């Protein structure tokens, strides 16, 4: 009937089509910012603590005395690689749970277990 392919059934029938929709459906306004469980984890692995916890501005005193007092210390990010010390923080990346305390005078170090190439003889 055609020249060589017009529309045949087995050749490229396997896409994904999940356009679905949505915009905003449960979008809630409260003052007090609801409990949810955040994880909440050290350096490399020294500490690695995850529970629920509901704070606004304090939340901040969290990070800082859950482990060590200190009165002043430099939060960071190995996430992207950024220091903060103000609220700001949270405010600086997506929505997320990551929290490292730290003193000055500290980089961050190569952290990744993916697929590194330390396996590939057997």
């Amino acid at each position: 009937m055609e020249y060589l392919s017009a529309l045949n059934p087995s050749d490229l029938l396997r896409s994904v089509s999940n356009i679905s929709s949505e915009f905003g459906r449960r979008v809630w306004t409260s003052a007090p910012p609801p409990q949810r469980p955040f994880r909440v984890c050290d350096h490399k692995r020294t500490i690695r603590k995850g529970l629920t916890a509901a704070t606004r501005q304090e939340l901040l005193a969290k990070a800082l005395e859950t482990l060590l007092l200190n009165g002043v210390l430099t939060l960071v990010l190995e996430e992207d690689g950024t220091a903060v010390d103000s609220e700001d923080f949270f405010q600086l990346l997506e929505d997320d749970t990551c929290l490292m305390v730290l003193q000055s005078g500290q980089s961050w170090s190569p952290t990744r277990s993916g697929v590194l190439h330390h396996h590939h003889h057997h």
